[PDB]
């Protein structure tokens, strides 16, 4: 298949052929330069209102694994946002044993991995309408570094063996994303895009300053996933990140001095 991916023949340098907005003015990720990302006082503290979700789904879509929220609850408000944004899913980007694998960088420094909690603006009635609008999505990005285990990640890691290959999905119940947050909600924000096709410029990025620590054993489980489908040759799911994109006219703002 010539479906997009992260390989030599289908990776980020190819994406613009099917998705011309890849070369747009508000593409993500970007490098966050601490000397030019200015403190903005128009910015409020973030309001992250999460709790245990009952019915979820975990799946390997050949690009990452998603944990999807199916309850008909978890919302993000405040910070740079107007209105209420509902959590729909989260997923990660990561590197190999030999490399870093965040999407955003800070002063050109990459973190081991990056968590994306994807939220859509409830004003729009559904996700498909939301992605068509500049205020449609809010993605809360959280860096991962390797250290001690993140207890609230363990339930996710424990079920990754069951979705090893592309197309596998599984029922997943009783998960609280509060367990994925760092202590501080200090953040940077800027207007940007989905970091994967369709690369739509519909995202308010909120990137937390404080990384979470995960164990090498936890991230190892990420790296044992496969890009390929069952029965095909093994291609380990690693380095599923897009390179940093030009800031162009944008300003990155900081919630903190
Ligand atoms: C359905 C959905 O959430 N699609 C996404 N595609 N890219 C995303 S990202 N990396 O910008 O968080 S989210
Ligand atoms: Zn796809
Ligand atoms: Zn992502």
């Amino acid at each position: 298949s010539h479906h997009w991916g992260y390989g030599k023949h289908n990776g980020p340098e190819h994406w613009h052929k099917d998705f011309p907005i890849a070369k747009g003015e508000r593409q993500s990720p970007v490098d966050i330069d601490t000397h030019t990302a200015k403190y903005d006082p128009s910015l409020k503290p973030l309001s992250v209102s999460y709790d245990q979700a009952t019915n979820l789904r975990i799946l390997n879509n050949g690009h990452a694994f998603n944990v999807e929220f199916d309850d008909s609850k978890a919302v993000l408000k405040g910070g740079p946002l107007d209105g209420t944004y509902r959590l729909i899913q989260f997923h990660f980007h990561w590197g190999s044993l030999d490399g870093q694998g965040s999407e955003h960088t800070v002063d050109k420094k990459k973190y081991a991995a990056e968590l994306h909690l994807v939220h859509w603006n409830t004003k729009y009635g559904d996700f498909g309408k939301a992605v068509q609008q500049p205020d449609g999505l809010a993605v809360l990005g959280i860096f991962l570094k390797v250290g001690s285990a993140k207890p609230g990640l363990q339930k996710v890691v424990d079920v990754l063996d069951s979705i090893k290959t592309k197309g596998k999905s599984a029922d997943f119940t009783n998960f609280d994303p509060r367990g994925l947050l760092p202590e501080s909600l200090d953040y940077w924000t800027y207007p940007g895009s989905l970091t994967t096709p369709p690369l739509l410029e519909c995202v308010t990025w909120i990137v937390l300053k404080e990384p979470i620590s995960v164990s090498s054993e936890q991230v190892l489980k990420f790296r044992k996933l496969n890009f390929n489908g069952e029965g095909e040759p093994e291609e380990l799911m690693v380095d599923n990140w897009r390179p940093a994109q030009p800031l162009k006219n944008r300003q990155i703002k900081a919630s903190f001095k």
